[PDB]
């Protein structure tokens, strides 16, 4: 590519991944949020919860995508694989998975950092600080809030309830 | 009539019956919504919930006997049956009751629907796809989303009380 | 009931039945609205006249059920029986049916006075000299200049046309 | 052509044979309001009627004609018959002749619809509904209340005056 | 009185004594507001309720004072005694107290009613009808969905809790 200046098959290859990633995380919070809208589950905040990282994920995958034709290197689109569960169980096993899923991002996000630090590509660097690493550790700090309260609601039913009615 | 045009007999006399189904529809909301403003019953969302039905079925009505004049059909009321019940028990038991009603006007509307399509009756299928099946379709979800909810609380007492404040 | 104080049983059924009689008129004045919608009839004054009479007496209803309510009575429902006539001839047939119709609530009215009256129900004298008494003193007025336009203008055709056209 | 798909050739010659059909009309409205212009006539309310109605006839044929094009159909345009009359008559007769052509417009969206529907052709079904067959319902109830009115005022002079002021 | 007139001394006296009623509950519901006050109950909406209701209260003594004047009669003021209680124990024991006291303040209204029927003191009617009847039925109303809706929630603390936030 006439631009591509100081970037790396790895990295540009490792981007690729990641855009996978992002669109998978995407897709299983799309899943999630249908699940909830189920007519019998019906917890429309824990539905727009999910939803919403849907869109937070897709957004990723698309910044990347963009970083990537700015670097000069070339998108390279995967199948993209079901989520991993068709029922997602309580808000509780939602929040769970959601937390697992965020942690798996977030140590992709590490390891490419870690890639583009061994490849000295501060440009990548930059990138990932000001667009990800810190979105991501907010992320996983709510999911981690949300939990504890979930948990401390566990009369099941009423709590599940209450969390969805005055905290989402 | 004079501007009678592709309008069977069979359809006029089950829109005559679906208004009779309607305005019995209407009277059970009503009956429904004055028993939760008892002062022994107290949830002011289950009255509100229901006299908001008993206007939306009335309103059903209605627009049918609009359009039965439109198509030079004719108008023919009879007796309205009271409700089947006096008295209606909880929120659950009610709310379960009504999705049965619901389904009941839903089957009615589907019934008429399959009548129009076997008369070949193309404007009578625009009017209840346009006004009618996919009100009812959004209505059922809803019930059914409560009735999750409502279940889901079931300490009834406490339940019954935090539904009507907090959805309701 | 435990709010219940100087709400006799002869009363509380009275309402009742008073209930009973303004469904049944707002019934009726639905089926005089439809009627003059009729392509046959067209007297678009009169269908909106009758039609508004229909959602009066319909709120008639429901003032008498909150009030029963906050008197501690119950609400028992009785089934509708369907109006008079299927079809109700010229704007002077009907007029003069609705008037002997709004006579009928009138004295139901009075009725019911008499009865809170010798059951020394100082409320619910109030509540009929407020809500109604006076309701129906106007309407009936009406009612009868109506009458005595429609009759001064009996060219009948011409008359029925003139008066939709020019008061209604 | 490139983008047709499902459009059978049936529908195509049918939609346009209704072009032509919605342009006669038109043309026939436009020969009705120019009638009710004359000197000798001068019915200001009647020529606006009917020359509204020859706008929204020439709009339907545009409709069908865009639709057409959508479709990948292609417009073929046919000789316009003049007006069946050169002279229209009273309001009545014109209004009669009126109420005849649309229903005879109506039976043809009709068979257009039937014609559909044994072509399994669901995009052309929707098209009719949404802008063609409620339009037609609502035009013809309107005629026939006209027609009602005109002839509860048939004095035919004075009649023919009071509805076109009072009315049109 | 220079301006007394078909004014009975037996109502006269009967006033004077409801005025006594009206102030011994203004201070019943003073007590009441300020014991949710205390650290140890600590109920906000409880106390703001019965606050209201002490303004209410004195209002109703100041309007019966207003309207003793305004025929002719003299005011005559007596010791108040203290409410009943020191303390009123649960939302449950205070609202079942109020329950009792806004009743015999009822049948006050009605006894006084009663004697003015007797004494053919219309004015006094109407003046009773319009501005304590409804009021007082109105409340007792309200008393008793708030006592069916406290007894619903009977895990008594956190009831009595939700039922503060909540509803009051
Ligand atoms: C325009 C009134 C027509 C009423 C027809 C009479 C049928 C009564 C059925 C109950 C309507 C209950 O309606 S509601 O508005 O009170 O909920
Ligand atoms: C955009 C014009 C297309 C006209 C097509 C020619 C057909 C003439 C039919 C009369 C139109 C009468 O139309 S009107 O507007 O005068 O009432």
């Amino acid at each position: 590519s006439q631009i591509r200046q100081n970037y790396s098959t790895e990295v540009e290859a490792a981007v690729n991944r990641l855009v996978n990633l992002y669109l998978r995380a995407s897709y299983t919070y799309l899943s999630l949020g249908f699940y909830f809208d189920r007519d019998d589950v019906a917890l429309e905040g824990v539905c727009h919860f999910f939803r919403e990282l849907a869109e937070e994920k897709r957004e990723g995958a698309e910044r990347l995508l963009k970083m990537q034709n700015q670097r000069g290197g070339r998108a390279l689109f995967q199948d993209l694989q079901k989520p991993s569960q068709d029922e997602w169980g309580t808000t509780l096993d939602a929040m769970k998975a959601a937390i697992v899923l965020e942690k798996s991002l977030n140590q992709a996000l590490l390891d490419l950092h870690a890639l583009g630090s061994a490849q000295a590509d501060p440009h990548l660097c930059d990138f990932l600080e000001s667009h990800f690493l810190d979105e991501e550790v907010k992320l996983i700090k709510k999911m981690g809030d949300h939990l504890t309260n979930i948990q401390r609601l566990v009369q099941a039913g009423l709590g599940e309830y209450l969390f969805e009615r005055l905290t989402l």
